[PDB]
């Protein structure tokens, strides 16, 4: 640790402060992360460290001293959440939606084909820089030092108490921020589970045998749930083309077997003219 240098608190994350710092010796600028130690995690993280692709926020360095634990990250100078605020009189040019969306869904393909998942995507932890690139932070994190299960972004396998959920709830992330970025307000923005459901319910239609086989065998599923139609997208996030609400569509399927992969919706026609625009950053 002495080897670094803290600059500033960036913020207050999950496992714990995150800080930008330099490197001593190297000079390179980092972003620090104290984790919150067992040998599980230890071997995890070891190898969540060999996984890289341009679209995935690079895991540099872990240091394991006195009881505890830091990771050191490749440091970018913007979150997504930021820009967001930062356009909301504007909006974000359907292009540079259409990039991010895209680079985003290459990192998810290549993490799931590695069975690696996130479980907790978020605005905050989308990362960009001043080249158009946008890159995926935390990526294995929640499996490794077990975090248990913001809730505006969650699955409704989670929510319903699967225990065995699979890479597709990342898909259901990532539309709801897809569809956060169209609107420039929060798709399903629950302030308890039941809130969070409920709003996912009136939007999506109560989910039901006929939609999601198995559903009503899940563990918190109850009898009781109102029961609500659903609604057209095109009310969801109006502006948004035919490509655009079909691919979110099927990124909202509420059968996590059902809901299209990452590396399928890579082939979707809403990709077919994509170019990589680059964003205007005041950093
Ligand atoms: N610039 C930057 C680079 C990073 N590289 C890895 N993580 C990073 C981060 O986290 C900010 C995050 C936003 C919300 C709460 C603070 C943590 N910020």
């Amino acid at each position: 640790m002495e080897n670094f240098q803290k600059v500033e608190k960036i913020g207050e994350g999950t496992y714990g402060v995150v800080y930008k710092a330099r490197n001593k010796l190297t000079g390179e600028v980092v972003a620090l992360k104290k984790i919150r130690v067992p040998s599980t995690a230890i071997r995890e993280i070891s190898l969540l460290k060999e996984l890289n692709h341009p679209n995935i926020v690079k895991l540099l360095d872990v240091i394991h001293t006195e009881n505890k634990l830091y990771l050191v990250f490749e440091f970018l100078h913007q979150d997504l959440k930021k820009f967001m605020d930062a356009s909301a009189l504007t909006g974000i040019p359907l292009p540079l939606i259409k990039s991010y969306l895209f680079q985003l869904l290459q990192g998810l393909a290549f993490c799931h084909s590695h069975r690696v998942l996130h479980r907790d995507l978020k605005p905050q932890n989308l990362l960009i820089n001043t080249e158009g690139a946008i890159k995926l932070a935390d990526f294995g994190l929640a499996r490794a030092f077990g975090v248990p299960v913001t809730l505006w972004y969650r699955a409704p396998e989670i929510l319903l108490g699967c225990k065995y959920y699979s890479t597709a709830v990342d898909i259901w992330s990532l539309g709801c921020i897809f569809a956060e970025m169209v609107t420039r307000r929060a798709l399903f923005p629950g302030d308890s589970e039941i809130d969070q459901l409920f709003r996912i319910f009136r939007t999506l239609g109560t989910p039901d045998e006929v939609v999601w086989p198995g559903v009503t065998s899940m563990p918190d599923y109850k009898p009781s749930f109102p029961k609500w139609a659903r609604q057209d997208f095109s009310k969801v996030v109006p502006p948004l083309d035919e490509d655009g609400r079909s691919l979110l569509s099927q990124m909202l399927h509420y059968d996590p077997n059902k809901r299209i992969s990452a590396k399928a919706a890579l082939a979707h026609p809403f990709f077919q003219d994509v170019t990589k625009p680059v964003p205007h950053l005041r950093l």
